[PDB]
């Protein structure tokens, strides 16, 4: 049975590295057929919304409202999910996504301050029941994430946020992972090999548990 695995974490958490471990582990367990998706993005429309959401001055000097932000993140999500993810899963293909709803909950909920129960409302209103089978949240400290992001190149509109915005975002990520068994928190503040190892076993077990 096809599965939807999502990788989460602050920017500079190591999502790609983690994704590589995941493919390796899965390919090792005999799972080979799979597709990747990233959010916001994944479809023509989703990518348009992505640019509107992250491009510095994507609408000149106008400040995108917090709520417009969540709504755009959501329009992007449902389009990808309905048009790409579900069909894939429905075909038997596994889907590995780089970010999903937890990101909205953490960033818009924790960073932004958008009311937690409203975010839940939207989620169900929009996605209903659909949820990722396994979620890997890579926990890294704000400073280590920003430093890495800063080294990568130019910061998008949201990555230019304050340390406290990232603080609150990380805490919410953790608060929510703490309430959901399918969301595993990997300590990404440890050396690569350790992180890499954590990811491999967590996945290996979860799959074995299937």
């Amino acid at each position: 049975r096809s599965k939807y695995i999502v990788i989460e974490g602050l920017e500079g958490a190591g999502k790609t590295t983690a994704r590589n471990v995941v493919v390796e582990t899965l390919e090792q367990l005999g799972i080979r057929d799979m597709v990747f998706t990233r959010e916001p993005g994944g479809t023509q429309l989703a990518e348009k919304l992505r640019s509107l959401l992250l491009d510095i001055k994507s609408v000149g000097d106008e400040v995108i409202t917090d709520k417009a932000e969540v709504l755009m993140f959501y329009a992007a999500r449902v389009q990808l999910v309905e048009t790409v993810i579900k069909p894939a899963l429905a075909n038997g293909t596994w889907v590995i996504g780089d970010r999903h709803d937890l990101s909205t909950q953490a960033y818009q909920g924790g960073g932004r301050g958008i009311d937690q129960h409203m975010l839940a409302t939207l989620r169900d209103a929009v996605l209903g029941d659909f949820r990722p089978d396994l979620t890997l949240y890579l926990d890294v400290t704000p400073e280590v994430g920003l430093k890495r992001a800063r080294a990568r190149g130019e910061l998008d509109r949201i990555e230019q946020e304050s340390f406290d915005f990232f603080n609150r975002t990380r805490a919410r990520y953790l608060e929510l992972a703490a309430q959901d068994k399918s969301i595993h928190t990997i300590d990404a503040t440890q050396p690569l090999e350790a992180v890499m190892d954590a990811i491999r076993t967590t996945v290996t077990h979860w799959v074995k548990e299937l």
